[PDB]
């Protein structure tokens, strides 16, 4: 049903855009169907790009829209910015069922919606069947940064407590689950969700973030490795403190996956002074999946527990003893 | 080479990042290596997405590269503003030479260089082998609008001059011709460049530009349409004005492709008031492949020839009568 015609920028491409993405994304600024979109923003931005390929495009809790949309408002809020516009460019296979088309854009619309946010420009390629598995998005996000410090992967300092906002291992166990056609439990679906909000009441009413990082790819253990490197210190963690779902460490279990390394989309890490840990947890408490926020270490000077250098993270295990979080070695397309 | 290892999001994916991507867009906002790029920009902005998938990557010419940097750098300069910064999301196939991609990445580097222009903020995932074909690029622009009113595709009013700033057709055939194996003449290669510089020249030196547009996919017959649709009024052209190298024309006669309507990559359309057509003409010549910038027509009012409609785009023909140019109706992957 999706043609090559649609992507050759003739009548037929015009007609798609206006009728069904200007549709969903409905938005004065787009509706301009000018080569840019003119935008009226205040100063220091904040400014990121993802490009989307999760396979499949369809599981329980999201999709490939929800994740263009979310991940990029989620992004652009790790610099303690407020989100305020995205651009999307849909790369999509000749032959493509057009409803998987209108669900996604219908997907992204009521994301972009829930978030505040306003898709404001686009771009559309077609390519010949085989040329790419059915559709991929990228998405551009910008928003306006509402804090001086602001949040930065080189922001953690000895003394800081680190937070997370809830359960670990949902959105790529789903995945991964769901390409094998294994339903595990109800209990198991995508966490795709935006944090702008939770971002932006940490930022103005909690103060003093030093870090925020959304454990995507790689998950938790390489978030916490980046941070730790980028801030030149030591991350200690407590296993028994980072919460993982029964359902979740179950069908971890049975796959070998480790679910402190399997891709989030729907959770942040918080790194801030001690003092201001309470209010942060309260806050994160109250955010999306914050049934399950918790306190999960701290940050330490090198040689401070110790003998893990700048950059290492180092688990107190439920046994008693430790492990060394070292970066992966895998899990294509969890995203 | 190129392992599904690097888009994994561990150890060898931050090499790849910081050893590659950084090293050719070397700049200390895109070195901070944080979840966004943090931003310092005037006001009212232009922003622009647009992903390149063009087969093959490498032309007599450009690349993937080159188009990723000029026609992003160039879509935000439409509306007369000043491109800044730049994202680039990468969509990469496991087993891809890595050499293909570093040309690529040098590529994007160096024009970006010569456009005055950063790449502040990336994205890089890594698919299964056949997921898709060796490589696609997102790029997103962020400018500062130069002017108030700026061009847009509805400001076309009657009386304006359509000038063109050079020759028709050369990246379509270029491409199309390359991927039959074929080389026409030395004369036939692709016209990518970046064309901000004779934009800012235009709006602030010679002003009240109405339009300006890249003649991209569907070429200068749909970029005319599309903005005699948008400003509601005809547009006239003379056939003999239009300048197309002999050996485009020729090619495109020998591949029975029509120069009107294949895409370009280093072109624009600036549509102005009359009073202000010669001195705007006299900049264009001095632009990037300008020796062929011409006075192509002009914009009139429903009924003033005519006959013609709002919308429609009438070609005085070298045979001293007329041809409708509509919109098309193909030619995959030009860019
Ligand atoms: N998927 C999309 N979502 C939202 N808007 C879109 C989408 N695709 C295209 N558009 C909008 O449609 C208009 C035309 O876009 P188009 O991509 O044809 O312009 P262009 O980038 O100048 O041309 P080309 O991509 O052929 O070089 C623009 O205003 C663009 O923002
Ligand atoms: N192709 C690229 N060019 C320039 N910078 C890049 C590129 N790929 C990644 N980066 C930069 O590397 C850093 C890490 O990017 P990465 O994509 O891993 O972060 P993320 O988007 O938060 O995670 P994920 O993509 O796994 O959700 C960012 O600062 C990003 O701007
Ligand atoms: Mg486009
Ligand atoms: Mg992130
Ligand atoms: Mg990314
Ligand atoms: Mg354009």
């Amino acid at each position: 049903t999706l043609l090559l015609d649609y992507g050759s920028g003739g009548r037929a491409s015009h007609r798609l855009i206006s009728d069904l993405f200007l549709r969903h994304f409905d938005n004065p600024i787009l509706g301009t169907l000018n080569d840019a979109a003119r935008l009226d923003l205040t100063g220091p931005l904040a400014m990121s790009t993802d490009s989307y390929t999760v396979d499949p495009i369809f599981f329980p809790g999201g999709d490939i829209g929800t994740l263009a949309v979310h991940g990029t408002v989620n992004d652009v809020s790790m610099l303690g910015a407020r989100p305020r516009y995205l651009s999307c460019g849909f790369i999509l296979e000749e032959g493509l069922d057009m409803d998987i088309l209108e669900r996604v854009v219908a997907s992204m619309g009521k994301a972009a919606r829930e978030a505040g946010v306003f898709i404001v420009t686009g771009d559309t390629k077609v390519v010949p069947r085989g040329a790419c598995d059915k559709m991929f998005i990228n998405t551009t996000g910008i928003g306006e940064i509402l804090v001086d410090p602001a949040p930065s992967g080189d922001r953690a300092r000895p003394g800081d407590a680190i937070l997370i906002s809830g359960s670990m291992g949902d959105h790529g166990l789903t995945i991964l689950s769901q390409r094998q056609g294994l339903n595990f439990a109800a209990d198991v679906c995508s966490d795709s969700a935006s944090l702008n909000r939770v971002v932006e009441k940490l930022v103005l009413e909690v103060g003093d973030i030093h870090v925020l990082r959304d454990p995507t790819r790689g998950g938790l253990a390489t978030t916490l490795n980046e941070i730790a490197g980028q801030s030149q210190a030591v991350c200690h963690v407590l296993e028994t403190a980072v919460p993982v779902r029964e359902s979740v460490r179950n069908g971890c279990s049975f796959l070998g996956l480790d679910p402190l390394y399997l891709a989030n989309e729907g959770k942040l890490i918080c790194i801030l002074p001690e003092e201001r840990a309470e209010a942060a947890l309260a806050v994160l408490r109250e955010g999306p999946h914050g049934e399950h926020a918790a306190r999960i270490g701290s940050v330490k000077s090198v040689g401070e527990l110790g003998a893990a250098r700048a950059g290492q993270v180092v688990m107190e295990t439920a046994l008693g003893g430790h492990r060394l979080l070292s970066m992966l070695e895998q899990l294509p397309r969890i995203c």
